[PDB]
């Protein structure tokens, strides 16, 4: 980290808030860390871990992913771009999971959170893989309040990265479910201006974004596969002191670039 600690501080000072980064080179175990153990709001980024928890359950329930789910108009909350198109038909659990990951579909996320036993059930899943930091406490959209100092609905960049590595590259999911989780992340549509903007076009990447809409709070986490070397797992989270401070995608991309530079990944 010492290779880039000064550029990280300058970046967050220009941003006018706080930036949290953890990045892990899964080959050597080398890391880059900046505010890595501070809590930041998850915002919509909890939905990636939600889809992983669904996949974990599907290991014990072979009919889960194909199960149709029907929902009423009152389930459709703002930014439900996929589930609004299937209001009159329903969608399967797998389809809802893909929509939650790849479009950050809010109705889909709420339906899946219900299936898993709510915020505590997702928290329990994260505990089961060894993440003692993650906490989900509320539902979409109350969980995005991003109040300064409020630990509800937060994690740290380090724990996000550690859990993402276990789920995408480690043994937390069985191999078929692991590849499905990776495929959903690779198909994300909402992150082109964040970690992906720091990653060369010939490298594979999967990610999940979050944007709370207040307190300069937004984030992205990703697995990146540079060619010819082991994958990199990283998390970039931001917040800022004032409710109407705006988030910045460019700052997230810039922080990801610094993380890769610190790890010595030529990009
Ligand atoms: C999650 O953080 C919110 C929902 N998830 C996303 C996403 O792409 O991760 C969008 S936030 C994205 C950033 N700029 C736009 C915005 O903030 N809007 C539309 C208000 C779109 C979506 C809102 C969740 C809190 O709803």
């Amino acid at each position: 980290t010492n290779l880039v600690a000064e550029p990280f501080a300058k970046l967050e000072q220009d941003f006018g808030g706080s930036i949290g980064v953890y990045a892990m080179d899964t080959g050597s175990g080398a890391t880059v860390s900046y505010r890595a153990e501070e809590r930041f709001p998850l915002c919509s980024s909890f939905k990636g871990f939600l889809a992983a928890a669904v996949l974990a359950r599907s290991q014990q329930q072979a009919d889960l992913l194909d199960t149709p789910i029907r929902y009423g108009k009152n389930a459709l909350v703002p930014w439900s771009p996929i589930s609004e198109k299937y209001l009159t038909t329903g969608m399967t659990v797998a389809e809802l999971s893909a929509a939650a990951v790849q479009y950050s579909d809010n109705a889909a996320a709420n339906l899946l959170l219900k299936e898993l036993g709510g915020p505590a059930g997702l928290t329990a899943f994260m505990r089961s893989i060894g993440d003692t930091t993650f906490r989900l406490d509320r539902w979409q959209l109350e969980l995005n309040s991003a109040i300064p100092g409020d630990a509800r609905d937060t994690s740290s960049p380090r724990a996000v990265t550690e859990s993402l590595q276990k789920l995408t590259l480690g043994s937390a999911l069985a191999a078929p479910q692991r590849q499905q989780f990776v495929d959903w992340l690779k198909g994300n549509t909402t992150g082109n201006h964040r970690i992906r903007a720091a990653v060369p076009a010939d490298w594979a990447v999967g990610d999940k974004t979050g944007t709370c809409g207040v307190y300069g709070t937004a984030n992205d986490y990703a697995v990146v596969w540079p060619t010819g070397r082991a994958p990199i797992v990283l998390a970039v989270y931001t917040r800022a002191p004032n409710k109407d401070d705006k988030h910045s995608e460019a700052v997230i991309a810039a922080a990801a670039r610094l993380a890769l530079e610190g790890l010595g990944v030529n990009g």
